[PDB]
């Protein structure tokens, strides 16, 4: 702390926490957030008779009390339970109040407006910030890696990005704010696993099969092909271990699952695809300028860490756009950690300070002022 | 049979097994589906030295031999055994060969991709049929009555299903496969009755109880309030009569019984409940098109009989769904048969030939094909 | 004989012994069996210096030698000198070799294992059966009448049996065993007799007070006023002649007797009661299936012929068993004769060849397997 | 007593009972239950014109007095006579007034509900409890030992247990009441020395035979081979001897008792199975959490101690159960009194005494109420 | 007498006659009784023309006056002129008056109804008792010496019993009326001096003849020893005088005579044998109870004082009973004498004042009741 307080900043991403004081490599803490209750009464008193919550031992705990996700889509519905996470991730993780160090929230861009003015009240009228700024997650992540110009995409467990960036400015006319996740993809392949003659549904059940595809999946670049070489023989069917109650065999539905980021079409929506959106919001930026755009892509955030993501985004941008232009996908190995190491950077850069909000102002001034001087 | 044979329709739903010939109102023979063996040796010899089966006889004898359902949750696990039932059918019922009459055969959506192959070669490698189609049950429902167009519920002894289908299109984003059945309803009923100091716990004995429910039980529009009424005087107690033993009273429990399939909380899993389920189904569709789906609600098959389905339905549905929207059941007092007769329906609707499938086809294409062309 | 030989059946029941052919209506040849010697020494040489044995002849002169019964409670503990019995059966009442003519033994249920073994020893070493079986006494009664479905009662001089057989099959949880017997019953009169001043004591003397019981003797339905009634007046004293010494008059114990049988209170025993003993067989079966059983009661064996067994017997079983229940005793005039005549029926109905066992099978297998393959 | 009364508690398992005060190591007296009436009239008066009751010097005098059990199966069919049980426990082996201290009553699970709410009125009207509470038997043997993780079986002399309990919580899933018991199972035994040619059929008769089985017994780990080489040698034989009568040889008979427990096909039930029964209970809870319940299975209570239970229970669950998975049965040498000293610590374990009833309460509220609140 | 009367107590065993006042030791005065005519014709007038009668005097002059006995086995066929033996019991040895003090009758057990009905007419007519009861000669013997608990035997003149008795209760299922007794024994003597070339024939020839085997006889604990022994040798031969006549010689059938009783195969009869008996009497008994049994054994009566009588007994009942078993005889000097003795203690032992019937309760019911209440 010293004389003058660190930097302290959150995640806060859709499911998975970050937490932390100023720009430090690696966040302090990280952690699922969910916050639900026990299924059931149970007969001893005293001794387990103390709710489950905020994940890490809730977590562990998944078949005794069903899990919910505070919020979806990066859109907070719980609001006020949610606030709990917010207060095991101060005191506990960080283990410091909430008045004294000052904190950098994460925001979804694109999202009610709601959210963003009843968020603040929450962290500044509950907790008192010292200093505090709602955070765009896009932004970030240029500031970390891929220098200070190109396009991010950040595909997260409820909300993903694609905005378009220049130098020290940023176009507003093609965000993108695509209806994805890997959550929602998640269920994508607890349908298809009835094709195994495997069964999954519930909060914690889910949580099983959550996590199975990270450890199993291929993005495929040819797509086509893979189907009709991986039906005809068992090389990329290899196997996985479910949790004592058997042993499951991720057969060819382990390069499919992807796909549907890239082109819902097997999902049920074709309202985007990852090849096809990348690609719209670059064209809606000056004709003349795309270039720095096209060789600046950098994939930061979930589902981007997915094995191969690189390979087949970076064959497909080419197919579509023009030739003789270089692309790249500047996906990082630290990727995934944009919005919070690059947050953390902004926040204790200084010079930054008169950015940041605090008590008094907010007091004097509506709600509607916190949102405001914010973009 | 004619110069061109009729269209042999066969229900195969999960424990009943209904079949028959061509489009034919009413199905030509009905009877539970079950095989097992003798319990012990018998001192006779030749005189009843020999297995009783395929229920009737076998069902009419449930003290002798423990019977067993070959599948469970629309799931065939026995498979090899349970052929049988069918070669009963065949043989017996219908009493034609598999081989002149063509036949269709009902699966399950959302079941293991296994069951289907492996049923096609049952029928087909063994009964060289004629022609053939894995039909799934929702959709039969649709051809019957209910117009083209809303959504069908037909809860079964093994497996549910509430399909949306829109005009001659069905979307696939909510076909939700829930775990609950009429069977598994009637354990919950063997275990409350340990309350009235009954105990039940035996194939046989567990098909005694079962049909108790269906003669006894109310769904209760206000449930609540039924507990507490119910409990305070005699009023639906009545009676019923157990064979020969005893007799029975179903006390309160005769409504308690049917909410499980409202909300599975009693039963012990809150993934699933029927006026929450409907409407998560319906959600999942177009926003714009669902007023034809909230109007055109059907629900045919088992437990949907249960007394007063429609009654409870009706008044949850509307309470959750926004207002000045016109919701219906449609519930038909000749539903339960649905799965059967909307199949005959599109087994002898003609113009319809190209869809069915037979010999050398399969035989020149791999078992994959037969899965293929489906849906 | 002619070029196959005929089946022989031996009842071998207790006291009395029943033997013959193939399948033919009523024994070849009846008597009871006993086998004593001799009380004292006579002067006279040669003419009368021979033993007595095998009932007939040596039971027309009771006063000079004693007799035994080889065997007590369907258990044979003489072994050996029962032997002659069936020594004494074979030649002169058949007057048939044991190596010839096939012959089914009679075994009763639930009894030592050294019976049926060394049975087989005697009868298979000793005699060479050409082909033998050792029967159960209840099943061979519902060969006979009373169909193939039912309960049956079998109550001798020495064993009792309640036995449920469902068609081909019956079910061994309830078999029982009761210790009770004409024989003993016997006793009980014997000691009731010092009301009247009369005095019994020896094997002899036994034999004349026994079948006093047979020709004098009520069940009496409601028994409590027959004592109150029978005391009253003479109505139903009558008389009854002892062999030259006196004019013995059976007073009221004349239908006392018969009750110990239904309830060994007065003999002093509180195991088992025949309204109550027939009665726990049938429910420890499935509950399901009593019905067959309950209609399907038919009596057969000694005691069983007592007057009126029938009528106490019925209304019994009625007052304890539920209401809307057919129950009915089927007790037919030629009932004594089930053991005999049903077991001759399944050992000369063909296609039931190979059951029987014959030498060579035997000698190079151990005694162990003619107790097995056998219930 | 003090200031403040301590905790008594009363086992009343179902043929033993436990009593004593508040949580003390091993029960203050033990004794069997029974309290039937003597066999017949003896001439001698005011010497011995006195009733024999509740067991002890009643059970030392078997002869003369038939013994019955007040409950079956956990359940009490008798109730008011059973009701001088605790009337001889309290005053006696306790000599303490039932309104002075606290009892902790104990209930079988799934049982019927009259017997929990009747009992209370019993004790709460009749004694007027100080303060009570009906505990539940599979519960308070995890207080003890087993840590407070895990499943417990407590096969008793009527009634049998498996439910999982996980942490502070317990699933209701599959509590599992089998119907099997030590005394059933000794009437198996019965019946099977008829092989040996001995024969009981009494209530003081079933006693004496009953024991023998816990002096004698084998679970044996390979059963099938232990017919064969049993039957083939003496080894296993050894010998046991009977009060003053005789002296009874256990042959192979002695190991084979004790697997109708695991597999009721001898008695006749196909039903459950000890190996098969645990596996069922543990399925049915969450699919991810199993481990915790796998290697915490603890047996705790009658035919627990049987010799060898863990051993054969063992190898056996470990079959069907899949590999990698760590399975124990914790089996306690102390086990069997899990339900009195596993009920004492929660009795006078302090910061419970908000859940035990008493006057007043109850008197203001419904029978009904003493059975609420209880889980 | 004083305000309330003692109680009177009468033995009428058989052939001895003990009477007596309330509970005494030692009966107030003993005789035998008879009551024959004098043979023939005196000549003298009114100086002998009276009869002589009930022993004493009648018994001295055994010559001139045939002595009848009244009654045999315990069975009074006399009736009518046996009352005056207790005629002459009330007038003389006690003097007082059958209608004053209270007498309690003595009856052998298992007898005919008649004898006890008949008597209490008698007595309670004939005598109006103020106070009686019909004892049994078997209980008596209990309440004096052998505690409460035993088995007892009281050989006499005509019955013989061997009643198992426990605690305050008796069973019976074996009383055991044995045709044996001292008096018939006595005839065995006859005969047997003809050996000896003595002859014995007439009432009073046989009175002089019976207690000869009294004075002289041994039991011989090894019987066939004894013989060849006592045949080799003079030694127990010894000596006896004859009044007057002759001085005969007890040979060696001074030891054979007390054989028949224990086996009357030398009499004639197989029916009983004292060691054979008592075995009999003890295993119809409940098996779990004969341990106090064995070890109670009393002999109290006639032929029980014999020279030796506990000897043989003593090594032949350990004989055909198990090992490991104790086996005592408990026979007291002082028997003979539990009837009376022991019976006196009864009668003169107050609450015990109930069962005593008197006039009035008889007049207004019939003779039944007398008999009724007996046991
Ligand atoms: N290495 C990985 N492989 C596959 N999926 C991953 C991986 N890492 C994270 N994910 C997925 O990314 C989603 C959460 O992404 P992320 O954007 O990093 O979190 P947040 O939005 O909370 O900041 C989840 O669905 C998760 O399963
Ligand atoms: N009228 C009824 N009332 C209550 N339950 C019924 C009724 N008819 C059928 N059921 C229940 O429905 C289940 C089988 O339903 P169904 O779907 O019609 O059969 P299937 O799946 O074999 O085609 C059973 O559990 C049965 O007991
Ligand atoms: N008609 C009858 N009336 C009374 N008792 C009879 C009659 N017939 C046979 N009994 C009795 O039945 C007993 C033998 O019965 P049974 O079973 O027929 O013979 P077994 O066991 O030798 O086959 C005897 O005690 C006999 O006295
Ligand atoms: N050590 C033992 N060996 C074999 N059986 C035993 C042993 N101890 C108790 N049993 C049996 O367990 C049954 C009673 O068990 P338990 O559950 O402990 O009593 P309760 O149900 O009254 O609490 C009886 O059938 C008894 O014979
Ligand atoms: N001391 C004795 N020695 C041998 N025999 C005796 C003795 N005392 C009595 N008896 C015989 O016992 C019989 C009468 O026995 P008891 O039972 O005592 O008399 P009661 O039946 O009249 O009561 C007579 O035959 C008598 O001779
Ligand atoms: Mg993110
Ligand atoms: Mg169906
Ligand atoms: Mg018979
Ligand atoms: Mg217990
Ligand atoms: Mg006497």
């Amino acid at each position: 702390d010293e004389d003058e307080t660190t930097a302290l900043v959150c995640d806060n991403g859709s499911g998975l926490v970050k937490a932390g004081f100023a720009g430090d490599d690696a966040p302090r803490a990280v952690f699922p957030s969910i916050v639900g209750r026990p299924r059931h009464q149970g007969v001893m008193v005293g001794m387990g008779q103390k709710d489950s919550y905020v994940g890490d031992e809730a977590q562990s705990k998944r078949g005794i009390l069903t899990l919910k996700y505070p919020i979806e889509h990066g859109i907070i519905t719980n609001w006020d339970d949610m606030e709990k996470i917010w207060h095991h991730t101060f005191y506990n993780e960080l283990r410091v109040a909430p008045e004294e160090h000052p904190t950098l929230l994460t925001e979804a861009p694109l999202n009610p407006k709601a959210n963003r003015e009843k968020m603040t009240q929450i962290m500044f009228e509950t907790f008192n910030v010292p200093a505090m700024y709602v955070a765009i997650q896009a932004v970030l992540s240029l500031y970390a890696s891929g220098r200070t110009t190109g396009i991010v995409l950040d595909s997260g467990d409820g909300v993903t990005h694609n905005v378009p960036i220049y130098e020290g400015y940023a176009l507003p006319h093609a965000i993108m704010r695509l209806d994805l996740a890997g959550r929602d993809l998640t269920d994508y392949l607890m349908k298809i696993l009835t094709e195994r003659g495997y069964s999954f549904v519930t909060t914690a059940e889910r949580e099983i099969v959550r996590d199975i595809k990270e450890k199993l999946c291929y993005v495929a670049l040819d797509f086509e092909n893979e189907m009709a070489t991986a039906a005809s023989s068992s090389s990329l069917e290899k196997s996985y271990e479910l949790p004592d109650g058997q042993v499951i065999t991720i057969g060819n539905e382990r390069f499919r699952c992807p796909e549907t980021l890239f082109q819902p079409s097997f999902i049920g929506m074709e309202s985007a695809g990852i090849h096809e959106t990348t690609y719209n919001s670059i064209m809606k930026c000056d004709i003349d300028i795309r270039k720095d755009l096209y060789a600046n892509n950098v994939m930061s955030g979930g589902t981007t860490m997915y094995p191969g993501i690189a390979d087949r985004m970076q064959k497909e941008i080419t197919a579509l756009a023009p030739s003789t232009m270089k692309i790249k996908i500047i996906a990082p190995p630290e990727r995934k950690y944009s919005v919070w190491i690059g947050g953390s950077i902004l926040a204790s850069l200084s010079t930054f300070q008169q950015m940041w909000i605090t008590k008094q102002e907010y007091d004097e001034a509506g709600p509607s002022i916190v949102h405001r001087k914010c973009f």
